[PDB]
């Protein structure tokens, strides 16, 4: 039912300045001056830090502003600094007195390198075959930040059930892995030409393909 | 200035259990702007409450909010394993303000104990295309969260180059991690077999895999 849609994640160093984009239709960001933004450290309770396009509240500084072209309202943080890094959310209204809100933005302030994440794509293993499963592993590692979102097709449609993908985890060598996985039968996997994981991080994707073999 | 809720509150399976937002005459007291919101750990939240007992469509009946005075309620009833989350309120005041609770950590007690599925893939033809030979353990459906994992080469303990996620909480409320063992091909293909071998409560789950006959 929401129609917000926020880029998943951004970067900066200190002191650099992270544009984030909220981009909705005519009957919500772009039907009125309604736009509001929050911020939340993990595991903490959330703060509205814009209402109205560009209010900031008592207490926010100045360094967040808000703005607004068409259907897509924009978060600037200028001057990052450490406190910064957290999810970004946007909310508009939209006609019949519905709040829509968007699906958040990891900001990421660097505290390392960025490295692109390794991906690797696991067809069914014999074993689980023979044991009536077909599921597939995309296994994703040595990336930084630690945020990452992984998207499946059979085929070239998106698959919308089945899938899981674990919490990145920082591993011993300071780069965070993580693993998304796709609940097959082996119906499902022997029937299509092809399944396909899609990795995005910091904004690039990155897609790798199996299709069924004999042996 | 936070909106009051109680830290930590928790309830069996299939009971209930209530928690309290207090604010003031001039937010909670003022209006019926009062909204609860439940996020599970590292997931984005979702809208349960608004306008102190509206449900939005998909929110089951078993949420139910209310109001008296200065202090909202929420009521979680037939508490299910999907129920264990953080419960926030909010409630605008004057000025465009919008007060959050601090959050209530919900538990729900006494989940069942679970064994993990342990399935391990050998490497990918893709990958010992590009020269590289990780296998990877994908460990799911376990609870609660703390497994060990060990890697052996034949019968032997493999002592390098194993790296293990930590456990996150997956939509069935059990839990996932993977291990991964990244070898070269030269080492895949030198030994008879690799072991992934699983332990959770004390129990070992092993799982084997060898160079392919094909
Ligand atoms: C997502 C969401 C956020 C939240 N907050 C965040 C602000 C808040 C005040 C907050 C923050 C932290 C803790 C506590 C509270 C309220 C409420 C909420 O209820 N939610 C779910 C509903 N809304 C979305 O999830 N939108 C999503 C993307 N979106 C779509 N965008 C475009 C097209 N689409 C087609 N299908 C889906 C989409 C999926």
């Amino acid at each position: 039912q929401s129609a917000l849609t926020q880029p998943p994640s951004a970067s900066g160093s200190p002191g650099q300045s992270v544009t984030i984009s909220c981009t909705g239709t005519s009957s919500d960001v772009g039907g009125s001056d309604s736009v509001s933004w929050y911020q939340q450290h993990p595991g903490k309770a959330p703060k509205l830090i814009i209402y109205e396009v560009s209010q900031r509240p008592s207490g926010v500084p100045n360094r967040f502003s808000g703005s607004k072209s068409g259907n897509t309202a924009s978060l600037t943080v200028s001057g990052l600094q450490a406190e910064d890094d957290a999810d970004y959310y946007c909310s508009s209204y939209g006609g019949d007195n519905n709040l829509f809100f968007g699906g958040g933005t990891k900001v990421t302030v660097l505290g390392q390198p960025k490295a692109a994440p390794s991906v690797t794509l696991f067809p069914p293993s014999s074993e689980e075959l023979q044991a009536n499963k077909a599921t597939l592993v995309c296994l994703i590692s040595d990336f930084y930040p630690g945020a990452v979102t992984v998207a499946w097709k059979a085929d070239s449609s998106p698959v919308k059930a089945g899938v899981e993908t674990t919490t990145p985890s920082k591993q011993s060598n300071n780069k965070y892995a993580a693993s998304s996985y796709l609940s097959l039968t082996p119906e499902q996997w022997k029937s299509h030409r092809s399944y396909s994981c899609q990795v995005t991080h910091e904004g690039s994707t990155v897609e790798k393909t199996v299709a069924p073999t004999e042996c």
